[PDB]
């Protein structure tokens, strides 16, 4: 009933853009179809992150309350800025056990 991983945080584009005008709700889910998961997070009519996670692909922590992965189909990079540390080292765990049930 609750997706895999969800949490709270700032979302910034590739200089840095912001893509939020405001703390968004960011999760993980199980894309069915096409056998992966995705990253998925929307504000009001947008979309703003819907990112499939791959193998290759890998979640830098730039700072203790601040992340970042580069996504090669969208063709942009994803920054997520969190309000403490224990958020972002949960959402950077769920990325590497995601990619490594992508393998």
């Amino acid at each position: 009933e609750q997706p895999i991983f969800t949490t709270r945080a700032h979302v910034f584009q590739i200089n840095w853009v912001p893509a939020s005008k405001q703390a968004v709700t960011v999760s993980y889910f199980y894309d069915v179809t096409r056998n992966s998961y995705r990253i998925i997070s929307v504000d009001g009519a947008k979309v703003i992150i819907n990112s499939t996670i791959t193998p290759n692909m890998t979640f830098t922590k730039t700072s203790q309350k601040f992340g970042q992965w580069a996504d090669s189909r969208a063709n942009t990079v994803f920054g997520l800025g969190f309000s403490s540390e224990l958020q972002l080292t949960k959402f950077a765990e769920k990325f590497q056990e995601v990619r490594e049930a992508a393998r």
